[PDB]
């Protein structure tokens, strides 16, 4: 696509969020940059509200299918660069499991020539001392297929995953993620087969930055489509 040329470089990242989970408001504020050719990109993350009600894992999902590198043989499959610069909706269902539920839109598109990623999250029945709003997970992530597949009704794509949040006792809190995302603009965008993104997402801490905050390295590629 022209969509991808746009990609070609290494692409500042404007990442903002407001949330409201169990009626705690915050809000969250990212920057960095991305490298789609070779599927990464490096974002730091700083809650602009005070302490993060929620763990930081949980917003990690949330928090540009774009910048994944898709193989030479996947190119015409690369929904979310064709799509820009106008950009797409990305919409989510997270289902944590015996405990609250997300729900997010996020409009992800060029602003000049940054990659932003605007995000309203609100979240809903949430036990107020278990993992989430007790902070109990562990500040790690593994990692995961994300398997896509056409929506061609909307001229979109949907996603499913389960992502395994570590716990900080040993056990296993499951959110699972249901995804949609449609173009903002009109024009046309590929479309593509079934296929999956795999992704690796890396936190760290920065220690001279007293704000609750999130260092962030991710890979993310694409496969499951053989020429």
């Amino acid at each position: 696509s022209k969509g991808e040329e746009l990609f070609t470089g290494v692409v500042p990242i404007l990442v903002e969020l407001d949330g409201d989970v169990n009626g705690h408001k915050f809000s969250v504020r990212g920057e960095g940059e991305g490298d789609a050719t070779n599927g990464k990109l490096t974002l730091k993350f700083i809650c602009t509200t005070g302490k993060l009600p929620v763990p930081w894992p949980t917003l990690v999902t949330t928090l540009v299918q774009c910048f994944s590198r898709y193989p030479d043989h996947m190119k015409r499959h690369d929904f979310f660069k064709s799509a820009m610069p106008e950009g797409y909706v990305q919409e989510r269902t997270i289902s944590f499991k015996d405990d609250g539920t997300y729900k997010t839109r996020a409009e992800v598109k060029f602003e000049g020539d940054t990659l932003v990623n605007r995000i309203e999250l609100k979240g809903i029945d949430f036990k107020e001392d278990g993992n989430i709003l007790g902070h109990k997970l562990e500040y790690n992530f593994n990692s995961h297929n994300v398997y896509i597949t056409a929506d061609k009704q909307k001229n979109g794509i949907k996603a499913n995953f389960k992502i395994r949040h570590n716990v900080e006792d040993g056990s296993v809190q499951l959110a699972d993620h249901y995804q949609q995302n449609t173009p903002i603009g009109d024009g046309p965008v590929l479309l593509p087969d079934n296929h999956y993104l795999s992704t690796q997402s890396v936190l760290s801490k920065d220690p001279n930055e007293k704000r609750d905050h999130m260092v962030l390295l991710e890979f993310v590629t694409a496969a499951g489509i053989t020429h």
